[PDB]
């Protein structure tokens, strides 16, 4: 977890905001979709 950025744990992925990840995070629900991973 950087300081100008942060991860969704579930996701893994490092974004430039607080908000929108507490929000996506709560998005998170099965793959549903693509994406190999
Ligand atoms: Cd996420």
């Amino acid at each position: 977890w950087p300081p100008r950025s942060y991860t969704c744990s579930f996701c893994k992925r490092e974004f430039r905001s607080a908000q929108a990840l507490g929000g996506h995070m709560n998005v998170h629900r099965r793959d549903r979709a693509r994406l190999r991973l």
